[PDB]
């Protein structure tokens, strides 16, 4: 049967790009104030901007809503790389091209900020889809799905269709761009080819998912699986990167670099520090490795695999002379906080984030990256034993 699209007000929803974030429309207060809403499934907590800063354009005039409400306490969110700190309240919000419905939210009003905002970004707050579990300053700060789920009769899930478009976009052409989408409460069949895969989600703080193997290639990197969940894997589009693990990154990028060795890299390459550049229309895709994961599947004894492309884990980035080569970043880097799949990771995929039945989906994107050799691929099963032993305790 051909596929049909059921959530057509939802469907190009998105704006932005790997490096800088995706993000949704949203108003919050009475009467609304629109902000631009980076998505992020790696918190839990709802909060915007709320006083100037020299990277926002607009912020959350609180003074200004009628239904504005004071919780009279602070949070602050201290993190490896920046900080983001504000007080609580809540108030009224809408996502204008989500279902059409408002809900009485928590809202983190952003005072104070350590390298949060990004310049040009074109988002001014982010929204956790995460659970309760790691929101701040505590998990009685209910976050924005789960007071959605319980105040309307929006179904438990979302669905994430995040578009890489293959080559760098300036302010002007990401603002004008279509990012991709996200889908409030269902799965649109648009999105995606191929099937829908489902794995676990282990446990409900983090999307948090086991890997039960990894290929460069199809070569094993034949580690203990435990590596690969050290101290966790998650799904998490307010990352850019695919992170791994110390121990799993320095195998990967052995075997990525002994695959690609027809040319020879700087280290600031492999470090995700430095671009690399080609003459128009000629980088050498076909020489670097497709990258797959395994997945516990939800069948006893059973996984999944995803295969990502170069096209995937080389990030468009622009040159110092904005010349007409073809330049990128290598957008695998090290963790010290587990395996993280961060937005270039899921550029290749529909990611269903099925909260109801404590699941994952992965379908290949129908806005995915490749050439004409090679297409990012879900595939399955694979009898796989001992997969709860990958889980780190
Ligand atoms: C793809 C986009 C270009 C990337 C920029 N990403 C971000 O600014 C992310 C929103 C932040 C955070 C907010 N963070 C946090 N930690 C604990 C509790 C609440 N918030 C950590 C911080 C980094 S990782 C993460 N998923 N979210």
């Amino acid at each position: 049967p051909g596929r049909r699209g059921s959530f057509v007000e939802m469907v190009d929803n998105l704006r932005g790009k790997s490096g800088q974030g995706y993000y949704v429309e949203m108003t919050v207060g009475s009467p609304p104030q629109t902000l631009n809403i980076l998505v992020d499934t790696g918190s839990s907590n709802f909060a915007v901007g709320a006083a100037p800063h020299p990277f926002l354009h607009r912020y959350y005039q609180r003074q200004l809503s009628s239904t504005y409400r004071d919780l009279r306490k602070g949070v602050y969110v201290p993190y490896t790389q920046g900080k983001w700190e504000g007080e609580l309240g809540t108030d009224l919000v809408s996502i204008p091209h989500g279902p059409n419905v408002t809900v009485r939210a928590n809202i983190a009003a952003i005072t104070e900020s350590d390298k949060f905002f990004i310049n040009g970004s074109n988002w001014e707050g982010i929204l956790g889809l995460a659970y309760a579990e790691i929101a701040r300053p505590d998990d009685s700060l209910e976050p924005f799905f789960d007071s959605l789920v319980k105040q309307t009769h929006v179904p438990n899930l979302f669905s994430l269709q995040l578009c890489g478009a293959g080559f760098p976009l300036n302010q002007s052409e990401v603002l004008a761009s279509v990012g991709g989408s996200m889908i409030i409460g269902g799965i649109d069949h648009s999105l995606y080819t191929g099937s829908l895969w489902y794995t676990p989600i282990r446990r409900e703080w983090y999307y948090e998912v086991i890997i039960v193997r990894v290929e460069i290639n199809g070569q094993d990197l034949k580690m203990d699986c435990k590596e690969y969940n050290y101290d966790k894997s998650i799904v998490d589009s307010g990352t850019t990167n695919l992170r791994l693990p110390k121990k799993v990154f320095e195998a990967a990028v052995k075997s990525i670099k002994a695959a690609s060795s027809t040319e020879k890299f700087p280290d600031g390459f492999w470090l995700g520090e430095q671009l690399v550049c080609w003459q128009a229309g000629t980088t050498p895709w076909n020489i670097f490795p497709v990258i797959s994961l395994y997945l516990m599947g939800e069948v006893t004894n059973q996984s999944f695999r995803i295969t990502i492309l170069p096209q995937q884990y080389l990030r468009p980035v622009e040159d110092v002379a904005t010349s007409q080569d073809d330049c990128y970043k290598f957008a695998i880097s090290q963790s010290s906080t587990g395996t993280v799949m961060g937005a270039v990771i899921m550029e290749g995929f529909y990611v269903v984030f099925d909260r109801a039945r404590k699941r994952i989906g992965f379908a290949v994107s129908a806005c995915h990256v490749h050439d004409e050799f090679r297409t990012a691929a879900v595939e399955g099963p694979f009898v796989t034993l001992d997969m709860e032993d990958c889980g780190y305790n």
